[PDB]
């Protein structure tokens, strides 16, 4: 089981496109992955239990995992790109 969180802070209240996107891809792949949604100040305690984290900005902390910028998820087209990187470990 892979618990991947998602913390975005640009305009939308929560990461809708990202989640709705990833969740759509994970299904096609049929992998045992579960997406998680939390606030920017929620990833702190959710660093251990969680496995992967993705954020657009505000990534200045003692993270204990390979954070992946959410720049690719700006519109919703360059998902496959980053997805390939994160998936490299998911289904390594």
């Amino acid at each position: 089981m892979k618990q991947v969180l998602v913390a975005c802070g640009a305009g939308i209240a929560t990461s809708t496109v990202v989640n709705n996107a990833i969740e759509e891809m994970a299904k096609e792949h049929n992998i045992k992955v579960d997406i998680k949604q939390i606030k920017i100040t929620e990833v702190g305690p959710y660093e251990d239990t969680a496995d992967l984290l993705v954020t657009t900005a505000m990534t200045k902390k003692e993270y204990k995992f390979p954070v992946i910028n959410a720049r690719n998820f700006l519109t919703g087209i360059g998902i496959e790109e980053t997805k390939q990187q994160i998936l490299t470990e998911l289904q390594k």
